[PDB]
């Protein structure tokens, strides 16, 4: 495969605040949408939708192949207009590589492409935003190794 989404891959572990882990859906079962540069939203076929606080652990055994992990990041829209607070951080192996900082609802997403060269384990991680995890709705979109 030229490109693997994570959403093929099974998980080393996997811990959300709300129901499932959910495979190309956010986590309340919609296609995923996150908040384009234009204001309007951006929909995605593929992802991971997942709640704050989350971590989700990939094994990249079997998987040198790629480069990169790719993936666009942020509040899911069907949390627009709430207070939806988050941040995503993203683990190769034991080193923080890529950090959001804070994200609200009205909050562009971000775009995260790190380099997966030599590494075992990727690890994403949803936080609360240090409020609660209130509408902390958060998706992966287009979440990808290539
Ligand atoms: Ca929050």
């Amino acid at each position: 495969e030229t490109s693997v989404y994570l959403s093929e891959l099974e998980w080393k572990s996997a811990s959300t605040g709300y129901g499932e882990i959910q495979k190309d859906a956010s986590c309340d079962g919609n296609t995923i949408t996150l908040k384009g540069e234009n204001g309007e939203k951006v929909s995605y076929d593929k992802g991971i939708g997942t709640h704050a606080h989350s971590e989700i652990v990939y094994s990249l055994e079997g998987l040198d192949y790629y480069d990169y992990f790719e993936t666009f990041v942020g509040v899911d829209q069907e949390m627009a207009g709430t207070v939806a607070s988050i941040s995503f951080e993203v683990y190769l192996d034991n080193e923080k590589v890529f950090d959001s900082g804070l994200m609200t609802g009205d909050t562009t997403q971000k775009h995260v492409k790190v380099p997966i060269a030599g590494k075992n384990t990727l690890k994403l991680v949803v936080k609360d935003g240090g409020d609660s995890i209130g509408s902390d709705h958060g998706s992966f979109g287009d979440a990808k190794l290539t």
